[PDB]
């Protein structure tokens, strides 16, 4: 394919810095005024991580509608994600309540709890069954009801009660465990296999909210799996895959979350993903 001829372009010229620098300097600028805001100011993880304010998911409250998750729309693939930062504790609530209204049915996390040795999220699902969570600021009970563990990922089964209602969902939370804690896997496989398992499961498809994806800002490892699905899925839809161009799919996403993909090696990693999982679907 024309993309890995473009992929060994790259490698053997070593300019993978320059080209992330290219889309770096092209990507869009846009205002994100709430997200400023002083009374947001313990809804943020990061300070240079921020939701515009054209693309980001308001809350049905009329009190504070802000959570740090932008909507990227899109289009021609037909997909939606909801990208947001890993919860904070005093944002769990607010997380479960977008994942309600939204009407979510996936949520995808790509990080640990801890990595590091620092905490990097707060445990914001049930661990036991016997004991659920109970979010008293937007009345939402959650319960894990099943837990797969394997070696690269953990699906579990939840599910989420407004309080209010009495309304039930199954919620999907696909949990990737796997990332090293420095740079990016040797090998895509395990990612595009865990993506896979998402697909399977009809947590990315029209017929259900946007999926909820996060890792500690939700941008870095969170742009990777939006943009790999997304282009892959462009593969399988357009006349000629080989017109599909990962640098302007990725500026297509920028437009909703700024940030999407955070080093040149995870760019190159992108590529890779891309690339070896057309070749699981073309042979
Ligand atoms: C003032 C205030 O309120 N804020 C206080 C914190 S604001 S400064 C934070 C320091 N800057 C960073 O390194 C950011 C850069 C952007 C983002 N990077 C990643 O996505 C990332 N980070 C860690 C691990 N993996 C990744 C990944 O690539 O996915 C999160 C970390
Ligand atoms: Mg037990």
């Amino acid at each position: 394919m024309e993309m890995e001829k473009e992929f060994e372009q790259i490698d053997k010229s070593g300019s993978w810095a320059a080209i992330y620098q290219d889309i770096r300097h092209e990507a869009s600028d846009f205002p994100s005024r709430v997200a400023k805001l002083p009374k947001n100011k313990n809804r943020n993880r990061y300070c240079d991580v921020s939701p515009f304010d054209h693309s980001r998911i308001k809350l049905h409250q009329e009190d504070n509608d802000y959570i740090n998750a932008s909507l990227i729309k899109m289009e021609e693939a037909q997909r939606s994600y909801i990208l947001t930062q890993g919860p904070l504790p005093n944002t769990v609530g607010h997380f479960w309540e977008m994942v309600w209204e939204q009407k979510s049915r996936g949520v995808v996390m790509l990080n640990r709890v801890m990595e590091k040795g620092s905490l990097k999220c707060a445990q914001y699902w049930p661990q036991k069954e016997e004991k659920e969570m109970i979010f008293e600021d937007t009345n939402l009970k959650l319960t894990l009801i099943s837990e797969d563990i394997k070696s690269y990922y953990t699906v579990r089964q939840l599910e989420l009660e407004n309080l209010t209602t009495q309304e039930t969902r199954e919620i999907l939370h696909f949990h990737y465990t796997t990332w090293p804690d420095f740079g990016v896997p040797e090998s895509p496989a395990s990612f595009l296999n865990f993506l896979f398992k998402v697909r399977e499961s009809g947590s990315l498809s029209p017929e259900h909210g946007p999926v909820v994806v996060h890792c500690s800002a939700g941008i870095g490892r969170s742009g990777t799996f939006c943009l790999a699905d997304t282009c892959l899925l462009l593969m399988d839809k357009r006349k000629d895959p080989s017109s599909v161009d990962i640098k302007k799919v990725l500026l297509e996403m920028r437009k909703f979350r700024m940030g999407l993909i955070q080093t040149a090696d995870q760019l190159r990693f992108s590529y890779l993903a891309v690339i070896e999982g057309a070749k699981f679907i073309m042979g």
